[PDB]
């Protein structure tokens, strides 16, 4: 009784000092933002607790080469796109598909995009275009392709990281007053994201699980991801959602995964079932019945929503 108010009392004091999320239970309930960057997976925005990215803050996400990491960044593109959003995309890389993209959901044409000339280059541009308070998301492809001036004009070793370090704590001032997202691709945590580890307020792992199969040929891979840092709400959750070659994330897939999962959905044999009507017979007929009937996919989307408050 006396105790239980010392604890409130504690985790009070440790929230106005050191910000909202700075401790949680993990059987909490997230608080909800105005507004935030869904990922392409209603699995993947519920995991996150508030329903997508979040705004003003750095993302990481990390994976093997080819986990689906720059997929999931791509998808946060179009989203913040289609609701009227600027978007930018720092390529260190040069991998860019904007077909890949195109069919995602991305206007490419609109995209900004810069092929900067050094690591800290790349980084005083994104702060640039982050200060002019015009972007909703920026896109760093890739932290460990940001190679400092100094190594590439062939000049000790170790100031990659000092230079991350330097950068994000500028870039992080500049990100909470825009309101406008920071999303580092991070290959397997590499070169620079020790001090990104910290900064950063998603930290998502994403990883290849399994090929899915139209027969014998390979059209796409289950995906995983786990939430592993999440200062918006409690950590540690994780979702699964198919990657299509060629289109992306599976929107509909995500929607009766998780609509089976809330009982929205249900299952006699098998055949997916929703609101008396039936939805289709096998996982892909379901699938593609939803995406033929977008008004339903929505009032299933509508439905998930409500019972979770994402
Ligand atoms: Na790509």
């Amino acid at each position: 009784p006396d105790r239980e108010k010392a604890l409130e009392l504690a985790v009070a004091q440790i929230e106005k000092s050191y910000g909202k999320g700075s401790v949680m239970r993990l059987g909490d309930e997230a608080r909800q933002p105005i507004s935030v960057i869904p990922t392409g997976s209603i699995a993947l925005d519920v995991a996150l607790g508030i329903g997508g990215l979040p705004r003003g803050r750095v993302i990481e996400i990390y994976g093997p080469e080819s986990s689906g990491k720059t997929t999931v960044a791509l998808h946060a593109v179009a989203n913040a796109q289609a609701a009227g959003g600027v978007a930018a995309f720092i390529d260190a890389e040069h991998a860019l598909d904007p077909d890949y993209a195109k069919k995602l959901g991305v206007d490419t044409d609109s995209l900004l995009v810069s092929q900067p000339d050094t690591g800290e280059q790349a980084l005083e541009i994104a702060d640039m275009l982050i200060r002019s308070g015009a972007l909703d998301i920026v896109v760093i492809d890739s932290v460990a392709a940001l190679v400092p001036r100094a190594e590439l004009e062939g000049e000790h070793v170790g100031l990659q990281a000092r230079l991350m370090s330097q950068a994000l704590r500028k870039m992080t001032g500049a990100l909470n007053n825009s309101g406008t997202t920071a999303i580092f691709i991070n290959q397997l945590t590499t070169t620079g994201g020790k001090a990104l580890k910290f900064y950063a307020s998603v930290r998502m792992d994403v990883r290849r699980v399994e090929t899915l199969k139209d027969g014998t040929n390979a059209v796409g891979n289950r995906t995983r991801v786990k939430v592993v840092k999440n200062k918006c709400s409690p950590p540690f959750k994780q979702a699964e959602f198919d990657i299509l070659y060629g289109k992306g994330i599976s929107r509909e897939g995500s929607l009766i995964d998780m609509g089976v999962d809330q009982g929205l959905i249900r299952k006699s044999g098998a055949w997916f079932t929703y609101e008396g009507e039936q939805l289709g017979q096998g996982k892909e007929n379901a699938r593609n019945f939803l995406v033929e009937n977008a008004d339903v996919a929505d009032e299933i989307e509508k439905k998930i929503k409500e019972k979770l408050g994402i």
